[PDB]
């Protein structure tokens, strides 16, 4: 019992804080832009959706 | 004595693969839903946007 964790833990953990393919650096739009196919902004840009829905039923 | 990395590395690294507040389990919509304020689906649901833009200029 004189090693493990602490350093290494802070290591892969530090890698966990750096992320890989989640947080590039800034801008919180590339996410929803890469996940959404604009089928909403499109379904509306062409079908002009108009109605109520609200949240939590 | 040999140690560090391997186990611990796979440890915090395993924690990195489990994520914390990024991947809940399965949705693919909760992300863009929590990032986007529906100001687009709204700006269109009320202002009915219609025009060309394309990608990459």
């Amino acid at each position: 019992t004189r090693a493990h964790l602490t350093e290494v833990e802070s290591r892969l953990e530090r890698l966990e804080q750096l992320f890989l393919l989640i947080f590039p650096r800034e801008d919180l739009d590339m996410i929803l832009k890469m996940d959404s196919l604009r089928d909403i902004e499109a379904l509306l840009t062409g079908l002009f959706v108009q109605d109520n829905v609200n949240k939590d039923a």
